[PDB]
């Protein structure tokens, strides 16, 4: 259940000294990360959210103005040009406002939900680094909610439904909650955080959800929900982050006409959910010890023959996986079915489909799996549906016989 | 009338300030085209067999002055600084794709191995030269590097070119001129070296019926190049392709695989982008469609539209029946009148717009029109589905 070991084992990844802290992915380590964005997309999607893409750089003129400056500064990579001072962003939330600033803006357009894959840079220390957990470069499943004060209630519900529903998927039920009170240099008058605080608390037990008050521990600019999510190990990994911002629209003159026709200030939620998509695919890595649920598995299927009189079987079987959309190889190998099968369950492939004789003549293909398990004979149109219907759903177990 | 600055603006697609000069801040319309752009190359990288990898974005500077570029991009690179120590935000990813090929032990079946990476690059020049999307600093190539053998590069060649024709021609990009640029003064290698190199890629393309214009001393220092110079539909010249053989990076970062007979050959390197800047492949594109996007690429590809409240229920029907084909698609069911709906989403270059009155419902049909302002008719609901699944799997340059 070590990541680096596994991620060495597998081909998932690297590090090195010439770049402390930043992921060198590989092809398979890669596919699983793509994987992860493609059903966050669909999460995006479905919670209605925009996607953006902000650049890498920004002036520090601009980071002066956020009131990050201060307290960032020293975690911040610079670079000069053409005398001005540039940041590489170590969070997306500037640059998200930056968009919502182009163009008139009216209480129509809200909530408006902006999402972001935004690679962010972070200068700590090069000892606290450790493989995917504390890294310098890191991927964020960011987003920021700019809504009304009324609306504010709706929308930490959503954001705690899509918690809940993407930690499920990956089999993770047990959550522990804290929601951060009123810190004592803060901004806003006090019935400002009694309801910002109130909308928090009211949106937890609105869904049943236990948490605890954490005295003094939100950040100046308004309180916040964290979420920590607890492996097969019951080791605790805070994940999860819904946090009021009632300071940062203001400060970077972001603003909307009323249904009065007045010019208001938004107020903003930051929300992530996976955190740090690097460190998340170490959890998982761990959680799942390397067999990847077949969705995220860089090869799905591997088809094997028994002896070179059924290579031709192989190759139709194989382009029809490929036709179906599954990451498939074909094992042509001059090598005993045993030892294809050991390679393979060694590379975690959730299954070998195996093609001697008798599944030849038949129309047929037979399904072990890694885990040891003979499923029998089974048609292969049968087996594409079934192989499909586990992908589509992104399903934890592998298929019954 | 085709800028993509003012396209970019109508369309809601991007935008840059003063703050971030020549780096752009992709809008969510904006976005959904480079994504898409970005599934096309991933498309054409599995049939050509690529792996796709991701490097980080930054590297130490003593690295850097390992692989032979430093001299030349010293000037041309963003550098920071962290506990004692220069790391230079990368221009390009040719180092980084060796240090993956450097972990594990390599041989020659594993040759040609084939690496992709639509990679975050940055260049500090000068911001007088900064032109839109044209000419940025944050750019994203679609870059990809082939490690091989000597006997290899004459094949690998091949699929490069191939590869170049394919993705030009789904673009309707007919006219392509070609330049091989030679040995400069300053070089490394003897002169067989470069006769065997020069030639690899002159007879490539001459077996391809090719013609090209030699470009004498206009190579890099490490290996002789094709560049790819594709035209508009205003006959203007953008060279966007590349083919470049290296025999120096390698041996310089300790590229190795074990040969035929058990002992360390050093392998060669074929860099090779197509599209080259994504931002500029997307302004080039914005202008040769003047914002009329291929289906495929259209930010909202169909909006489907209520004639009264009474349609409500069958709007939603159809969009969601839309939504499952996988169209992009936006339900529009507010209160403005029927034309005035009709007027926005064509001013925003939107393929298709489906019409719902209370002949249609009862039929089992939709009024269908184009961007154009076209009138194809109150057609069948799956027709036109099974329809625009062809136009946008396909990737169609025509409508209906
Ligand atoms: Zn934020
Ligand atoms: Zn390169």
């Amino acid at each position: 259940r070590d990541h680096r070991k596994i991620g060495k084992q597998l081909d998932l990844y690297h590090m090195q000294e010439e770049a402390p802290g930043m992921v060198f992915w590989h092809n398979d380590g890669w596919t699983i990360f793509r994987e992860l964005e493609v059903f966050v997309r669909s999460k995006l999607k479905e919670y209605q959210y925009q996607e953006v893409k902000g650049p890498f750089m920004m002036d520090r003129v601009l980071w002066e103005k956020t009131g990050h400056w201060d307290n960032y500064k020293d975690a911040m990579f610079t670079t000069s040009s053409e005398n001005r001072e540039y940041c590489i962003k170590p969070m997306n939330c500037p640059g998200h406002v930056q968009i919502f600033n182009q163009g008139l803006k009216s209480y129509r357009d809200l909530p408006l939900r902006m999402a972001e894959f935004g690679s962010c840079h972070r200068n700590e220390p090069s000892g606290a680094l450790h493989g995917l957990m504390r890294v310098r470069g890191f991927t964020q499943d960011d987003a920021h909610i700019f809504c009304t004060e009324e609306q504010i209630r709706d929308e930490v519900n959503a954001c705690i439904r899509m918690v809940y529903d993407m930690y499920s998927t990956f089999g993770f039920e047990k959550i522990v909650v804290k929601l951060s009170t009123r810190p004592d240099k803060r901004i806003g008058s006090d019935e400002m955080w009694d309801r910002a605080e109130a909308d928090l608390a009211v949106a937890l037990e609105e869904n049943n959800i236990p948490f605890e008050y954490q005295l003094g521990e939100g950040a100046f600019y308004g309180p916040k929900i964290e979420f920590t999510l607890y492996d097969c190990l019951d080791r605790a990994w805070q994940c999860g982050t819904v946090q009021l911002d009632f300071s940062l629209p203001s400060r970077l003159s972001a603003s909307y006409v009323g249904e009065d026709n007045e010019r208001k200030v938004p107020v903003m939620i930051h929300r992530a959910i996976l955190g740090s998509m690097e460190r998340f695919i170490g959890i998982l890595t761990e959680e799942f010890a390397g067999f990847f649920p077949t969705w995220l598995a860089p090869v799905q299927v591997v088809v094997m023959n028994i002896t070179d009189s059924q290579s031709e079987y192989v190759n139709e079987l194989t382009q029809k996986l490929q036709n179906a959309g599954i990451r498939v190889k074909a094992d042509l190998r001059n090598e005993k079915i045993g030892f294809k099968i050991r390679e393979h369950t060694l590379r975690r492939v959730p299954y070998m489909l195996v093609c001697g004789d008798k599944e030849v003549e038949a129309g047929k293909v037979a399904v072990r799996t890694r885990r040891g398990k003979d499923l029998g004979s089974l048609d292969v149109n049968d087996v594409i549906e079934k192989l499909q219907q586990e992908i589509r759903s992104r399903s934890l177990q592998q298929l019954e016989e």
